């Protein structure tokens, strides 16, 4: 037979039947009607981007959400176009096409209520697709749009389809490489998805099951004028009558029982029925792209948020019931929702580890350590301490990952420092704690954590704050390194050549000559020991502050950061932000290129002069 | 240096100049013949099916793949004089920092400004090389002053 | 009209008609009967392996010869097998097959005297190929042997064919990359050429021309019993009769007039007729593989060396006449023989530059510089001085390259420091010349030059000798770097804390305290200035000698060499030799991997541990 890695997701019934895996195949050897199918042998045995875009393998919501920064604006509206409810989705697509915002719309049409994925470039053709098809739909028209050469498109999809398409948009951030190359050495040809319009969703059914159940009741599916889902029943409008059916009559797709997303939380704009009056559509705007709906329809406030939340809880309860049933019957479970949180990793033995983002300076409250200890004993997990002074709980089952993360979150222990983002800031005890400390490191680390913790970046980004030039936290090999420095100057009126300062200098930068002393500034590292330990107070502060380094890295290769200059705390925050902006602007390969690689490729001079230009522009 | 082979060692000179020509692939002309990967000493090229790619973290901009493509599928992405500063050899080796592409007028202005800032901050003549003065005051502080003086130049 | 880069070589008539270009194609889109031909469109337009193995694009003899280190042993012999002369080639192939030395023999058979390339695995089938075919032959059977999966084969060929096959064996050293990959992403399937048996050769003809000329004289080629070339005449043995024809009556292949190789000088063993009695074959053994012919036939001494040399000169005169004729008629000339010498490069404008291998220490005698000046003015060439203190003559025409190299060679100015070999050793004035010099650099450079000049390596190998730690010739970024060092120690009875030593120390490693002085050995570079300039002779030599570095380099990327230890001159020579041996053993990509890259890949510890083991075995 022909082996396909995604068969485990499909055969177990976890598969959402969204059809994202088949449209991304660069060899076109995958087809989708109501489930994915191989029409030819795959040389990779399915070890490719079909498996990597699957929302049921991994949701990848955490990495997508921190980048999309979704919000929630509730409205309801109706349009002149006759649709499932208020005809808002069609009115919005008509507006985007008419105002040249998209080259085409990816919509679901139908033939005898059998869903058909279509590419619509004209408004007149949009009206034929304005109605809910409760049978399994595909995203096949997105592949057609690509073959047509369309540049930008708007896609309407069920939460599962929106999730797979978001995984396609942010492919490198979770896949760790670029789009798969086909036999011709080129990636799949797909248009840019400019808008993702999500629908509220409780379930979908197999077309033949719907047809057979309707036939048994004496209803010809072709004769049906409209379908609707309300109060756990399927409404069928045929021959000017509403014939109600219990949803249990039809066979719900197994993947729907494993679904957690009711309102399509990752869509640019989510349109549904619940929470709004009949003949209107509920609208949840989540991004600036979704905001464009205000120009297509007249938005009205007064959405019933409680009705929408009731549906979210009913869907989550159904999901929890299905996961528990699979566990009790020893059925396969894909813990795809573990990627909804930060600091989650999979061990070599199949279990998980949960990384607590290291606290600033490695300082932990007894209550914080006690909570980690209680969780470890309750779940029989191993406790690991990381070299960034973080904590990891090893041996966690996929069934308990979410419970532990939310339990840790309640006590202020955020799970993170994992993935392509700003990792836990590493600081030494520094000033006030260490006798060698010259600057405060604990408050600076807290300021940096408050401003950049878990901030998305093309790849991991690590910051280190040292209290003195001994670099206990390695500022010279960090993306951004900070080191406290205090350079000396000799007061000849007070210096008597006692020779004590040369003894406290580890780098041996001092020369004792007769009744005076000197400093070799090509050797001096600014540890300030000679100022502190001079018994005659003959050594004074020449220069003082936070010395900054940029472009340092360790790991597979060592790259030494470049010494910039002394910076104030406000300058440091501005500098870290600008370096991240220029790093993101020039990064070409997420999860492969570190800051040092991007700086080297564009040039340190070109990179740093842009960082300076953006720093001057900063007004906040 | 006329190309990135650095026959005159631009990476270990107080100021180093190296000719560079970075490529870009024209997919309409590229047929995956595989000839460009053979002329690349750093092995930055990948031949895949009917096309070719370049790893820009490895590419040194020698332009051999543009010159030797029989189908003219490789074009000039970026071209010019790549500049390095703070390089040195002798008692110790110090690698110069890669700045950016510069025009001839920019290069002359840059060399003059680097000398002005070097002279302003040098404390020990006949002992401190540019690299030592840049390291002591900081590369960021040193180079941002060089840029400020370059902007002020009217001749 | 399929574009093919080698069409210029073929259409101009410079093409030797050897057929090497077609057997290397990994896509099998090239065919050869009497000339190369494309049976399908080439995506590279011939910019590939076919052009790179061509002996008429570049001979690549210099890089192949320094590696093969050919010698010359003259013998003549006869066997029981009936052949063209003594049947030595067939007797040797029969021995190699019988004794499991080769899986098959690549030989030229015939059908009505039309040559056919064959793969012979049976000693009995060899007899049918034992005669000279003066019509154009191919190397097509070498490709069939590869499809068959034969591991080792012996190949008989004309000098031009031997030259192309040597270029195939040493492909990366002149091509600068590995064998071309076909559409399936794999290189051509070819057996390993264990033996290259070369034939002496003056010319070959097109089959139809031979048949036509024979037909004019009432002779049917198919009826001919044997052919032979004697004293500028073609002997034709037909119906128990001997017919003599003048060679000028036949039309010589244009490529033969552009040929310089008479005795197949790059073959493992060369077999011919000239210089030996009738019924015997002359044998020139040049390599250890060629030596195996002593077990196949009874070798006899007494070859007429003057007769062989007369043919070499006649072929060279004919070559010079053809090159002059092309120049006068403005015909295309491929200066493929320029690669017979070292230090040759092609400029962007089409002319050549000749690099004189830098003299040790950059010291040149007036007689030497005057010669370079005379050549530059005679040929209106530009004089360039290199950063390794070498000389380059720019703007040389391909017609004058060989004359200038041989003229320079007579005055002791060898052309070199080019290609994958040991480049000119770079030394500073050092001891006796420079006031900072601590060790002698000129004699050490001369010793290193005498032991390793132009020695083949996987890639360029550069050595630098500095007289002191100021590293004017950059010992820290050279494959092997040598620096003179003199570390100080203070004599407290003589030191009075005058403070003079701290002033002469550039690294500021000295501390003056009261009536004494100290040295920071973490900063001290061993320049010895404090010993030399102490007015009270209070500083003495703690340690002295040549400090050695290894694995350094510059160019596309900078790699700092690793500081080894102080070494004696004999130790340095032993070390340089063993670093080259371990470098050659572990290098995988010639013309791409420098010593530093090979050391990094296998590990510095593992690499240097082996260098030490080999150094101990020398003693
Ligand atoms: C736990 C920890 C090691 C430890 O024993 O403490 C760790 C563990 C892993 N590191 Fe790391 N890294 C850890 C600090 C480091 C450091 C040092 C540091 O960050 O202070 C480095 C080099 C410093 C740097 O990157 O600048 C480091 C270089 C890597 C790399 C290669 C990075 C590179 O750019 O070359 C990977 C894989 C990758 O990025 O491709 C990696 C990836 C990983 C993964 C997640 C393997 C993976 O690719 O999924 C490891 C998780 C295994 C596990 O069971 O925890 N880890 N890793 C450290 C987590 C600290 C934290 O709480 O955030
Ligand atoms: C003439 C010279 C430049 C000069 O102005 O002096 C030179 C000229 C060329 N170098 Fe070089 N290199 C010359 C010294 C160097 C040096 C410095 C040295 O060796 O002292 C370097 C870097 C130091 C090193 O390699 O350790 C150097 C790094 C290269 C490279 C890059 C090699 C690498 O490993 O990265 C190439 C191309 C290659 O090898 O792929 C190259 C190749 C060449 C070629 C032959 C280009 C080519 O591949 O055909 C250039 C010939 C142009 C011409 O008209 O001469 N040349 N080249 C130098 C000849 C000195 C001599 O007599 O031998
Ligand atoms: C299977 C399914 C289940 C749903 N369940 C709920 C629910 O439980 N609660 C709730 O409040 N709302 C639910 N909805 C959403 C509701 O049915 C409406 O589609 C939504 O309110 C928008 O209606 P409208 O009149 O604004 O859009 P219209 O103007 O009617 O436009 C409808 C759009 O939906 C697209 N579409 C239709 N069928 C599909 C399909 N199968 N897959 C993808 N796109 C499709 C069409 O292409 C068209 O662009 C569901 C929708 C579907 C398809
Ligand atoms: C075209 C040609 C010109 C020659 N010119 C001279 C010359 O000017 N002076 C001189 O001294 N000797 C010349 N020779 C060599 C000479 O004719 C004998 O071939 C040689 O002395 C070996 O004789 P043998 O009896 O030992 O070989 P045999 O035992 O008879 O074996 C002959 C071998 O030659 C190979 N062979 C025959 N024809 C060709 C061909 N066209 N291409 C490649 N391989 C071939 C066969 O495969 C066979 O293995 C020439 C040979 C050829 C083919
Ligand atoms: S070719 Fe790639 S995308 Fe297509 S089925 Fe195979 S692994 Fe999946
Ligand atoms: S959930 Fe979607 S992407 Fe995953 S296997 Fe099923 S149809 Fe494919
Ligand atoms: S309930 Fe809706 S969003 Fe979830 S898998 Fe089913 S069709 Fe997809
Ligand atoms: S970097 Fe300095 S201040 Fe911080 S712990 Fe180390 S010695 Fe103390
Ligand atoms: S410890 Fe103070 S008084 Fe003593 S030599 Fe040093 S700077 Fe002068
Ligand atoms: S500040 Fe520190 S490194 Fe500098 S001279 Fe004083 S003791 Fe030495
Ligand atoms: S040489 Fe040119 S046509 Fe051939 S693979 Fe490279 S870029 Fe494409
Ligand atoms: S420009 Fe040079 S280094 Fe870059 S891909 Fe082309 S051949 Fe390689
Ligand atoms: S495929 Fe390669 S070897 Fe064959 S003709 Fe083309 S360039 Fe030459
Ligand atoms: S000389 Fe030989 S390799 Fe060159 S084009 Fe002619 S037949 Fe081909
Ligand atoms: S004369 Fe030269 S080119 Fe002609 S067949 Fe003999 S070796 Fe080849
Ligand atoms: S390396 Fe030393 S001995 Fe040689 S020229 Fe330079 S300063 Fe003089
Ligand atoms: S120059 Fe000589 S006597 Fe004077 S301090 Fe130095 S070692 Fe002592
Ligand atoms: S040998 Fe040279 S570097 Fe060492 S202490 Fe003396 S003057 Fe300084
Ligand atoms: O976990 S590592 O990537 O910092
Ligand atoms: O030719 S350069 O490498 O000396
Ligand atoms: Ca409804
Ligand atoms: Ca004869
Ligand atoms: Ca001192
Ligand atoms: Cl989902
Ligand atoms: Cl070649
Ligand atoms: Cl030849």
């Amino acid at each position: 037979m022909y082996e396909w890695k995604l068969n485990e997701i499909v055969d177990s019934g976890v598969c959402a039947r969204c059809g994202t895996c088949t449209i991304v195949c660069p060899n076109g050897i995958l087809t989708f009607d109501e489930r994915p199918k191989l029409i030819d042998e795959c040389l990779r045995k399915g070890h490719g981007m079909c498996f990597e875009v699957c929302p049921r393998v991994s949701s990848a919501k955490y990495q997508i959400k921190i980048r999309e920064k979704f919000y929630e604006k509730y409205y309801y509206a109706k349009s002149d176009i006759e649709g499932q409810d208020g005809g808002v989705v069609t009115a919005f697509l008509k507006y985007l096409l008419e105002n040249g915002k998209i080259d085409g719309a990816i919509v679901v049409g139908d033939e005898c209520w059998k869903p058909v994925s279509l590419v619509v470039q004209n408004a007149e053709d949009l009206l034929k697709t304005a109605k809910s098809k409760y049978a399994i739909s595909t995203l096949d028209a997105l592949r057609k749009a690509g073959e047509m050469g369309l540049e930008k498109v708007a896609v309407v999809g069920l939460p599962c389809q929106i999730n797979g398409l978001r995984k396609l948009q942010y492919f490198p951030y979770h896949a760790k490489h670029d789009l798969e190359l086909g036999r011709n050495g080129k990636p799949v040809k797909l248009p840019k998805i400019e808008y993702l319009i999500g629908l509220f969703c409780t379930e979908k059914f197999r077309y033949d099951n719907m047809k057979e159940v309707l036939s048994k009741h004496g209803i010809d599916i072709e004769k049906v004028e409209k379908f609707d889902i309300k109060k756990g029943k399927l409404l069928v409008y045929v021959n000017g009558e509403k014939k109600e059916f219990d949803l249990k009559e039809f066979e719900i797709c197994s993947g729907c029982k494993m679904c957690r997303d009711f309102d399509a939380e990752m869509a640019d704009v989510s349109v549904g029925c619940v929470g709004s009056p009949d003949g209107y559509s509920t609208i949840i705007i989540r991004t600036e792209k979704g905001e464009e709906i205000k120009n297509a329809v007249e938005l009205k406030e007064g959405v019933n948020l409680e009705e929408i939340e009731k549906l979210r809880q009913l869907k989550l309860k159904r999901f929890k019931k299905e996961v528990e049933r699979r566990r009790e019957n020893n059925e396969y479970v894909s813990f795809y929702w573990t990627a909804d949180y930060g600091g989650i990793g999979k061990r070599a033995d199949g279990t998980y580890f949960i990384r607590v983002r290291a606290k600033p300076g490695g300082w932990y409250k007894p209550e914080e350590i006690k909570e980690i200890l209680d969780i470890a004993e309750e779940y029989n997990a191993k406790i690991k301490v990381t070299d960034r002074a973080g904590y990891e709980l090893h041996g966690i089952s996929g069934f308990d990952v979410e419970d532990i993360v939310l339990r840790l979150r309640e006590k202020g222990l955020l799970t993170g420092s994992e993935g392509p983002l700003v990792r836990a800031t590493l600081a030494c005890p520094g000033g006030g704690n260490c006798s060698s400390g010259l600057v405060d490191t604990t408050e600076l680390a807290r300021i940096i954590e408050d401003n950049f913790k878990e901030r998305p970046a093309p790849y991991k980004f690590k910051i280190a704050i040292s209290g003195c030039p001994n670099g206990c936290v390695r500022p010279q090999v960090h993306d951004i390194g900070i080191a406290g420095v205090k350079y000396p100057k000799v007061n000849e009126e007070k210096c008597n050549g006692c020779g004590r300062c040369a003894e406290v200098c580890k780098v041996e930068a001092i020369d004792i000559r007769g009744e005076t002393s000197y400093t070799n500034y090509n050797v001096c590292v600014g540890c300030g020991k000679c100022i502190k330990n001079c018994p005659n107070e003959a050594r004074e502060v020449k220069e003082e502050g936070y010395l900054v380094y940029v472009g340092g890295k360790t790991g597979r290769e060592v790259v030494e950061g470049v010494k910039m200059k002394l910076m104030s705390v406000d300058e440091i925050i501005n500098f870290i932000d600008k370096v991240l902006v220029v790093y993101g602007k020039y990064a070409e390969k997420p999860q492969r290129e570190r800051l040092a690689a991007v700086m080297k490729r564009v040039g340190y001079g070109k990179f740093l002069e842009e960082v300076k230009e953006l720093m001057k522009k900063e007004i906040c």
